């Protein structure tokens, strides 16, 4: 049902990525490197712009089609946590800011996100406050004008390199959900303490470093919607997120399932293609099966937020969904190429490490079965 | 993505199935029952003459139309058996005579199976060709105008109470495949002989029976194809059959969620509703991610046999995903329920029995994902 | 590990079951008649007194030997109702009154149910106390030397055909988990009210009613221990219970392995015998690794207790185990056979049916795993 | 069923490892550091000589308590690349020396291998032979007295710090599986040309190099059993390596789930720990079954290869299931711990890195599942 405004933009977008973005993943993995050059290119190119209204410097282009143009981006960008650092920036920081700030906020920080060079965080989990979100302790004391911001966030993407921290914080902890509000806090505001980044399992090219908040003073000005909206920027950013940051893990699904089907009619053993035993074959089913149902949760999301629904219980869904079936399919082309796949030199083995953060980031595959099950009645 | 016809029409079919179509199920699911009176008031709605023209008395509908009233029968409808028998009437019958009949062919069968009140079988499998299917036996010898048939059936959905037989023979076992040609032979041909149907754990109320041909006559005029056309005819009437017999079985599943969601918000223990344990309510989980996907696999083969393309690839996808993903379903209502649901009054029993011969007809779950790796390029 | 004796006595046991206990199984199953003439047949060959001391009429048998020899009984006997009603009236009744009872009730009532034909029934659970059978409603009054006792009582395995019942009351509702107490109560005292059996998917060759008391009188002398002892008896109960009532079920489960087998080399499809498919071959090695940790189970626990070890985990991990192997290896024996293993006189799909039950009595899947998690400290 | 000095033992082989084995295990493991400070001092404890006789210099222990005491040492030592390295040198080196090797041979090569420092690789696997390893290329040629080896063998576990080589040549390959014989080389002998480690996913503080034989002359003395017993050497390889290789993964297992049984209780969310919530506690039970079921594998065949018996089926059928239980607890241990399960110096990542490896050394799940149905008849 693509157009062919869109099998184009996303063949555009595959060359792109397959021309322009190679890089040296083997040594940037293994050394925790950061590209910053393909990040610049890719803002050139329009991505971060893609989801935005052209009056803010963006590309203002439909929902399906900027998911269409993300799995495309996945299939022809090898760097994962790239396209994770990149997706955390567009659905958790630009998005709440298009729909929550007013026009002096969203002209002043929105293009600068859109084709300035400005990175962007999203700093709301605690160590006490992960899966419940809603019992933050990072207070925020108002005095006149301003803001008094004291806490603790760990986990914070792109902290390290990022111009401007969307952070949440509350007024009162009696208050409860009630008293969650979010401030966006410039790079370089005293008081604002960042460690070094985290070393992890994959998505190494992205940093993940702690925050820290001493006594960080901030305007009312700079203060995302009213006191105690904190809660509606949140259900509304994990919407965008929960849906969009697999897009492009759609994508690899596909480069690993051509991948492997490549390897399973080229590989020989016993006199025929490994592919021709049933239990290799039965793999790539399960692989194909995975795709195809990856791509409908995806599309259903992208087809709800285009039509301007409510689609929390979707987006859970398609989270749920996807970050499982990329870890399986992962595990399953590791398998399929034997003792090879797990060969750093392969690079199928850092497909899975990647794959992994995706049960993590943007919710538990636990969180997403409760939030499910409360949306049934239960 | 549905418009206001397509959701009135679909309740229009529930409200229809709730209303007129109440069988004593637990009597005619142990006696071996099928239903006519329920036949023949569908046929009077015209569910066997949805994808038919209206030139032969159909209702001309549009496939995702029909894919979409037809998960609406299968909720409204608890006769799963009748459902079965119907399905394989319209799709493995109808549809090949649609496809493959002359205008005289058509013109004199085609109206009588949608609004006669005849019933239409296909006999294909034998006992040493069931997966094998290309490996028929019975033959076709041809004397001028006419054909001499012999050979032996088993398993002929409707074979005890159709009134024509899609027969696939073959005219010179030596060419295989090429040798493969259909013929419609008229109830109580000489030679025509049918056993008393044969006793199955679920489908209880659908009549499925074993063929012999001994010298059985029939016309050159009555040979559906030209001679060798009888492998296109199958690969055809396949691709109908998996990709639409269970699009009444996702309506089924969607009945057991919200009769399980009840039950689990209804039944209490240790002080609370059983949905509150997490054990519970991720069963419920699991049956919502298999019903979305159930329906993304059925509504992909409807729209691009809606948009006149061969779809043998998506029918056997989604014949292999619905029928696993029903008999699991079942059997986790069944859990749901506990003891309760393992009694004969409680019907989540019958449900799991009759979706395991979902796993058999329409061909195995091993043949579909041979056939899913062979369109892989394996 | 199993020295001449041990193989030669199991060896006995499955000659005795495949010549003297043949039954028409496919009638027995559709018009739900138990078998007692084969009941009676099992008493005189001494299985009922297998973990009976010889001083009450029993065999004396040690665990390890007694468990071998049910796992014969369970290979040799296709009556899996019937096994499952022995095992209900061995690991439920005579054990209970072996360990609680007293010289006076151990001399009057073991040696009539170890060789006087007497059965006995065991009824705990309640429509309000399945899972949470510490919540028991069914409350004893004392009146001097009597009790009188007053509730509902669902699922009360040989019921119908019980000489004496093993009840599970409360002296004191407010108590809770301290009040439990149990009574034995001879068959037609007035007061105690059966239904007729109830129709269920599998078992139906052992009869499951319901039970229902209205001032039933009891003497003080038939109260199985102490007043508040019924706790500790009904979790001595369970031990044997869910570590031996399936033991027959692993040698069902040998059986349908070796008959997959045969069918897999002897039925054959494209020119080679189906178990030269590896799609075909990986069922029977599922088949074969649940056969073997089904084993592994059952031999652990028989160990255990014939140490005179407390094993409640290791009999509820027998019990989570070896009942979804069950069902599994059942699902998988039905799919090797094809359309061939769904047809009632072919009796595979009888064993399927006959294997969910072992999911509900004893205790559901979820309860172990929550009395797992109990024992691991959660 | 472990007597008071199995227990003991094992209790010491745990506290040894504890104690003298402390590593950096974040830095060996990055940077591929091979520990032999700790290899010598588990030479010097015994490891290495635990199932040789005290004859050649080792501890002559019997086989159920050698694998008693490395469930210990993997649970007591973190470094899993050391354990492998290890166990490859004792099943897959010093065990076929000891069953097939002349009592001169033994006499020269069991006790440097066993308390000379001397450590063993085994080359077997070709680029054109993993799977069908009759398929060997590596030729022998025989010119009186000695043999020239030519040939590549891929993945040669302890290859660049190994002092003898066992290798699997053939002496004609006409002959097929009749031609292959084994010859024991020793390191620096003229033709051996070994490759720099291969780097990989996890077990990275092993060294597998690759390596190439290029006319490397050996006497018929050094040559392993007869010309063409090479097959029963390897099969007889198989079956210590295929039961053994894991049993220290089995103590790892153990560690893993005592960790997150802690992690459970501990760790708070929504005002409770989060071994409450249903979702995680289930995580734990799966964990303790899979355990459970691992020692079971373990212990069979243990006993049989002690009884002396042939277990090439128990072997194939231990490294099936352990390989796989060991991944998939790893993975649920990540889960339980949330995104700190998913940081370097959290540890447990490493685990599974490691846990990988063991589904393609001694041979991939697919392989073993084709052994299992070969033992089965099909
Ligand atoms: C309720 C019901 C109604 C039916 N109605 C009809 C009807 O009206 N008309 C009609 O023509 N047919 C009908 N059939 C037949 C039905 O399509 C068969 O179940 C199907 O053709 C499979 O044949 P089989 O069961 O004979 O199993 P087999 O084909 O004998 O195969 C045996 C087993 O081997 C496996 N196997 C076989 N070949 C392969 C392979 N190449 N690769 C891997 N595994 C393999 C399969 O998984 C199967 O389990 C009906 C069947 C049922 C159950
Ligand atoms: C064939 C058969 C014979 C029987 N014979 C006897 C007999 O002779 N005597 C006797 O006393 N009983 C007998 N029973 C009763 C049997 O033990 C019950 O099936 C069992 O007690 C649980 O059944 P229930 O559905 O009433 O549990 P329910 O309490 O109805 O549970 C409902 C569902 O919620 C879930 N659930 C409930 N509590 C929890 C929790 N805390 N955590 C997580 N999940 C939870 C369970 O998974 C279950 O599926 C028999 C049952 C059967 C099926
Ligand atoms: C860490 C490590 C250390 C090792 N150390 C040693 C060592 O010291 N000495 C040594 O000799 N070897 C060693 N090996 C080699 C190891 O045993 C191989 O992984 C194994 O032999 C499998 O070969 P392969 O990976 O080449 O995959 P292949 O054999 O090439 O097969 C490719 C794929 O096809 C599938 N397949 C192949 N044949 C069949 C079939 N008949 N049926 C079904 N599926 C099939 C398999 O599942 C596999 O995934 C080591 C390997 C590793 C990973
Ligand atoms: C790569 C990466 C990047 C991240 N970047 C950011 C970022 O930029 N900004 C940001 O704000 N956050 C970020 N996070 C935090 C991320 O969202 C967390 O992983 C998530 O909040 C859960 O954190 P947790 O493991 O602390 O949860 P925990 O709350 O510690 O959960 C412990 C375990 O208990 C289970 N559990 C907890 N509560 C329940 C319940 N109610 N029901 C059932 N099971 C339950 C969960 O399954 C979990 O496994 C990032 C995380 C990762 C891994």
């Amino acid at each position: 049902a693509w157009n062919s405004q869109q099998i184009q933009f996303r063949k555009k977008v595959i060359q792109f990525a397959q021309q322009s973005l190679i890089s040296d993943l083997i040594k940037n993995d293994k050394e925790e490197i950061f590209n910053r050059d393909a990040w610049q290119k890719c803002s050139e190119f329009g991505v971060h712009g893609w989801p935005i209204p052209a009056r803010y410097g963006g590309q203002e282009l439909d929902i399906l089609t900027t998911a269409y143009a993300l799995q495309g981006l996945g299939y022809g960008c090898k760097d994962n946590g790239l396209i994770f650092a990149m997706n955390a920036h567009i659905w958790a920081c630009e998005m709440p800011l298009l729909t929550f700030g007013t026009e002096e906020q969203k002209e002043k920080y929105l293009p600068l996100l859109c084709r300035g060079g400005w990175i962007a965080s999203h700093a709301a989990t605690e160590p006490q406050a992960g899966s419940d979100i809603y019992s933050l302790k990072t207070t925020a004391q108002k005095d006149g004008d301003k803001y008094i911001l004291n806490g603790y966030k760990h986990y914070v993407t792109n902290g390290t390199i990022a111009d401007l921290f969307i952070i949440f914080a509350t007024i009162d902890p009696s208050l409860g959900k009630e008293g969650l509000t979010t401030f966006m806090i410039e790079k370089d505001t005293p008081g604002l303490i960042l460690s070094k980044p985290i070393s992890k399992m994959g998505m190494r090219t992205a940093e993940v470093p702690e925050l820290r908040l001493e006594n960080c003073e901030v305007s009312a000005a700079n203060r995302l919607g009213e006191e105690g909206t904190g809660l509606a920027i949140f259900n509304h950013s994990m919407e965008w997120e929960r849906g969009f940051i697999l897009a492009a893990a759609v994508g690899t699904m596909e480069r690993l399932l051509e991948q492997s089907i490549r390897y399973a009619r080229s590989h020989k053993q016993f006199g025929q293609a490994i592919g021709k035993f049933q239990l290799v074959a039965n793999k790539l089913v399960e692989m194909k099966l995975r795709l195809e149902n990856a791509k409908a949760y995806l599309y259903k999301v992208a087809w709800m937020k285009e039509n301007k629904q409510m689609a929390l219980l979707e987006a859970s869904m398609a989270n749920l969904y996807i970050s499982e079936a990329w870890v399986q399919s992962c595990l399953e082309a590791i398998e399929i190429h034997g003792a090879y796949g797990y060969l750093t030199n392969t690079e199928l083995e850092r497909e899975l490490r990647d794959a992994i953060a995706s049960k993590f980031y943007s919710g538990t595959s636990e969180i997403q079965r409760v939030v499910i099950a409360k949306f049934l009645g239960l």
